[PDB]
């Protein structure tokens, strides 16, 4: 709780706000935690308990009225946010979690997810702090870090984040002279012959070459590191087989020699049973050579 | 109320699900709003009555046992929505928006600010209907849509919309061999001199090796089209001013017109006089011969 997620920003404070004048605004939405004002300037942060309070208090504190200035409470950016690519289809937003948290402590920790559900091999670790972000940072750009079993490593850069509520509005964009001579032609669909038309096929072109050109290097450089990623994954799986063919053979040997030394045992075992068949026949002999001195001896 | 923001996104679901089925799990959830079920892959998009009653609809029914199969609702991504880059710096949110209802109806629109609120050159468009966005795509397929008096194309890219709030948590995590094999070494910091320090630390020369080949193909692409602008705004300038030569010329032979049949007329008014000074002359000639003749004349009888 109490995230950065939840940070908020207010403008076009009073010059004459005070800490605890700042603090009641928000009161009527939970309990505020971390505050910083800088009343000179006349801009204030303000951490909530949830990013739910938070979209309450924008809602309802925006452009309100406050001795005369008219306030702009925005949503704060995430200063302690970072961008992570390289990682395996295996890899979870709980075990990314696990893995940064030796920097510095984790708010949160998300790996993005395509529409059918697979994952993209991007993640976003956000910290409670910006120095643990910036530790996080200097130890995987010099040095190498990784999640799992196989040795594919971890990029960590700076999380780009783009604006999707304040953009460029009218009211603070004509300010320039230009405007005039650029905001002079209405929007319009272009048509075929004129000088301007020609721009709008040739500039087009250099695009879609771009366009490719980037995409031929993207494909070009996919390959040479599959290249190193397929050279691992397996020829390091025969390393494996190797170890495990060694215990097959091993294991065949001791099979193998009890097959020809105790089968012997058994093969000596019907020699006796060969030369007690022998012993009676011989017992009948002497019987009967006996018999034919008693017929003799009588 | 009731737009693509408050939106939710449904996935998962199993054989079952049917019309009457699907409205009364949102029939709690105040009134149900725009109702469209798919039977064949099992997905759709139903509007909430505000955003902030979206967000409890959205975290009480994911992850919920329902007939096998685990609800997905996570924020329902914007569909239709539509990335448009090359913009000029003089582009404003209420321009763009007034520029790209032309095709359809528009939802929201945004120009990207940078660090120092100035434009970037690129901005977001939120179309409202499917058919309008492949339409409005249509448009700068085949042709072109200007936006300023520069000549600027506004280059109109497909948005991605990926699942950054959900993601991929162990509770609903598949099980297959390698899931669990890999699993079985903690995440580690490689040591120097080891094979696995040494095959990741050439594969991060590979990325160094990727940056490098995209910086550079960034800037040598950016410099062709920047000495594309030169070509036809520098012949723009000696054509304006080639074009402004014609009317002057004609303006120049205008009085040059004007001149000569002013002398051809002052040429005239002298011409004029000249024969008059012809005819009056030869008069007092032609009165003075008359006149000795017949003094001559009456000499002899």
């Amino acid at each position: 709780t109490y995230t950065q997620r939840c940070r908020l920003f207010v403008g076009n404070l009073p010059a004459d706000i005070t800490e605890d004048e700042f603090k009641r605004l928000f009161a009527k939405y939970g309990e505020p935690g971390e505050v910083f004002i800088n009343k000179g300037k006349g801009f204030g942060f303000i951490k909530l308990e949830s990013r739910a309070l938070a979209e309450i208090a924008k809602a309802e504190l925006d452009d309100t009225p406050m001795r005369g200035r008219q306030l702009r409470v925005r949503f704060a950016t995430h200063a302690a946010a970072l961008s992570v690519r390289n990682l395996s289809p295996y890899v979870s937003n709980e075990l990314l979690e696990e893995a940064f948290s030796q920097f510095g402590p984790i708010e949160r920790a998300v790996v993005i997810v395509d529409d059918r559900g697979r994952s993209t091999g991007k993640g976003i670790v956000e910290f409670a702090s910006k120095p643990a972000a910036r530790k996080a940072f200097e130890r995987c750009s010099e040095g190498v870090f990784l999640l799992t079993t196989t040795p594919r490593p971890v990029i960590v850069e700076p999380l780009e984040q783009l604006d999707d509520e304040d953009g460029l509005p009218e009211k603070l964009a004509q300010k320039n002279p230009m405007y005039q001579k650029e905001r002079e032609t209405p929007p319009r669909f272009a048509q075929h012959g004129t000088f301007e038309y020609e721009y709008s096929q040739r500039w087009k072109s250099l695009d879609e070459m771009e366009k490719q050109q980037r995409e031929q290097v993207e494909k070009n450089m996919k390959d040479a590191k599959d290249k190193l990623e397929s050279e691992m994954e397996d020829a390091y799986h025969e390393h494996q087989a190797n170890l495990l063919r060694q215990d097959l053979m091993r294991r065949q040997e001791e099979l193998r020699r009890m097959e020809e030394l105790h089968n012997q045992e058994m093969q000596k075992r019907k020699e006796m049973q060969l030369r007690q068949e022998e012993e009676r026949r011989r017992r009948e002999e002497e019987m009967m050579i006996r018999q034919r001195e008693m017929e003799e001896q009588m």
